[PDB]
């Protein structure tokens, strides 16, 4: 096991040996890889085109050494609402949202997220925007998830000894294998999600990942490229259920969405990007909420896979009628309140 | 330019436009890399697989940067006799010897190189025989004038490389660059026998040598080696008037017995050392075999800088002369001669 050797397979176009993947993120962890080392590995193996199996052991090596939240705090049934981000096109914070709503309709949810990568305001810049806590540790969260009905984790916070690929991977500024790896690492380990991939070619992948450990999972990508559920046109949805995975493409006209234009969902600053949450928590009508609405029922159609007695059709039109109660009843608007509040009280 | 878009047009396995091959290189060269962003280069050039354009666009970047020689210092026909490495297999320095019999013959040798990555590589070589591997251009100059052969120490000549090189070593998996050396002689010979290890590079930096308008024998024995081999067939791809012949090449049309690639084996700087003062002492057999033939096709690259050269008439003279220059004891005494300069 070395660099040379492992870095030699991948660039003549081979698949790992299984623990090679592993034995690398290993040495990128415990600080024994250097940049270029850390850099040549990211490149090489998305030019190989990742497995599954690559990018699993990756992952698991990372969830290894993150900080876990305490024993018996996360329900079974918990849910994300995260992408890769990397899109290109600048939104407002549409899993962000989603996410709140969703915690409103009663589905436990522990979000992992970040700052901005490549937009003006990521999830958390937005949420701190806010005056929601993203720095909690993990006792903490698992406070907020059991108060509020929704706790944030921080990436940074709980997977410090990445550190220095995350460095590497914005030193290089070009998407690789890496980008991958937040929304298959959120340290609470929730068994469902909605997740977005903004690269077509890695979206397989990633939901192989999240089926070889039996979550209940949409992989998604938005046609326009989204890494989001989009409403400008069709998406393209892994659905991982019961350890497989088949793609379908999602229609939202199928549900009487109107179609929106992309600058409609463009986003700005974390202020302009928190008054957007405002404005939708709110019940103002149009393009935001709709995508809100969507996403949110998305999140709700994966949360409802973990049962498995789910139907497709009647899962997206219970998701969507909850989604939408929930704004309606000012659950959702209430529910960023208490959250707030929460992170004050200490 | 930017990072961003040219390493994405290599992950989208696309060649670059021209001028982008120059601006990574030389951000490289001038400090202004971070090592993640010089191996990502690095990685992505050879796995979208570089073109001649885009190599020779790294090779001359390099040249811009590199300490050159004095001015009417390098003779016009002036001739290298190289290899990438990467072989795996640890031989005797074939080009050194083939290098030092050409001198001998009377064609000017301008040597490139660096120490071993791993037994005893050209400059390591050198340096157990007693040569000066780092004197610089003038002392360079005045040795191929004198000596009738030079030797061009890369850390010496190409400092600004030193942050590739630094990635290169980190990586230890052969990218793009192993294929500049050949390519980045800073005393510029327009003649050379050249060595590539990777079969499907030798064709890429023959493409290079071509729009320099070099008369260069790229080879590739069909056994892996990096020189011509007396094991089995060779590839050549013929560089002159600024066009490429892929041929296949046979020294036992010539009267060369087959041998094993284990009797070219040796690590040790002195084992290396020792087994060019016997080749060059006059001891017959498999080395010698090898040695005579390498430096013959670094004659016959020599003289098709005459347009006016023909393929079987040239290698007979070319080994002929090689032959005679040990023969005679002149390869033996301008090594020694070569020795005594540099004092
Ligand atoms: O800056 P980018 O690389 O283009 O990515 C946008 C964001 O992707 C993540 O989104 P997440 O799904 O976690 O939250 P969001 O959709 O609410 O912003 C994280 O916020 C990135 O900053
Ligand atoms: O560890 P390696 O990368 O294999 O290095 C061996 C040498 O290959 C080249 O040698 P050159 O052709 O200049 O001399 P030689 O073939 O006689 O060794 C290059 O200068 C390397 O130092
Ligand atoms: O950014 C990522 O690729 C990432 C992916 C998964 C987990 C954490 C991540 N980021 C970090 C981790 C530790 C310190 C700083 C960061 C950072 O984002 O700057
Ligand atoms: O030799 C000099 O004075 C010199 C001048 C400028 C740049 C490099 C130089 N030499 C070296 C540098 C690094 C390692 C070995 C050497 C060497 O000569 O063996
Ligand atoms: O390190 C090498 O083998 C090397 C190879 C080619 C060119 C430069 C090189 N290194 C240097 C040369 C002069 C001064 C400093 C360095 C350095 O390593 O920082
Ligand atoms: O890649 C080779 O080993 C090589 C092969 C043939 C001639 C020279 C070579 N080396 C270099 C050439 C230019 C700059 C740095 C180097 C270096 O090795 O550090
Ligand atoms: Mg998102
Ligand atoms: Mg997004
Ligand atoms: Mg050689």
């Amino acid at each position: 096991p070395s660099w040379p050797q492992i870095l030699g397979r991948l660039t003549d176009n081979r698949d790992l040996a299984r623990g090679q993947a592993a034995w690398a993120m290993d040495q990128i962890m415990t600080g024994n890889a250097r940049p270029a080392q850390i850099a040549a590995f990211a490149v090489a193996m998305t030019m190989k085109a990742p497995t599954a199996d690559e990018v699993g052991e990756l992952a698991g090596v990372m969830l290894s050494h993150a900080h876990p939240l305490p024993a018996d705090t996360v329900p079974d049934d918990a849910v994300d609402v995260v992408g890769t981000g990397g899109d290109g096109v600048n939104t407002v914070n549409l899993s962000t949202m989603a996410a709140i709503v969703v915690a409103a309709a009663g589905v436990p949810v522990v979000k992992h997220g970040n700052r901005a990568a490549s937009s003006l305001s990521g999830g958390a810049d937005t949420l701190e925007a806010l005056g929601v806590r993203i720095d909690l540790g993990p006792d903490l969260v698992a406070r907020s998830l059991a108060e509020v009905g929704i706790g944030f984790c921080f990436a940074p916070r709980f997977h410090p000894s990445y550190r220095h690929a995350a460095a590497v991977r914005r030193e290089i500024g070009v998407p690789t294998v890496f980008n991958l790896l937040g929304p298959l690492t959120n340290p609470a380990r929730p068994r469902a999600g909605l997740i977005g991939c903004a690269f077509a070619d890695l979206a397989e992948v990633m939901a192989g990942v999240f089926a070889a450990r039996r979550s209940s999972v949409l992989v998604v990508h938005g046609d326009d490229g989204l890494d989001e559920l989009t409403t400008t046109t069709t998406s393209t949805i892994w659905r991982v259920a019961a350890g497989s995975v088949d793609k379908l493409t999602f229609d939202p006209a199928g549900f009487g969405f109107a179609r929106a234009q992309l600058d409609q969902l463009a986003g700005g600053d974390a202020q302009a990007n928190a008054a957007a949450v405002r404005a939708v928590l709110g019940g103002a009508r149009g393009p935001v909420r709709d995508a809100v609405v969507l996403n949110a029922a998305g999140a709700i159609v994966a949360h409802a896979g973990l049962s498995s007695r789910a139907e497709w059709l009647p899962a997206w039109e219970e998701g969507l009628r909850r989604a939408s109660a929930a704004i309606d009843t000012g659950a959702a608007e209430q529910l960023l309140a208490r959250w707030v509040r929460f992170g004050r009280q200490i």
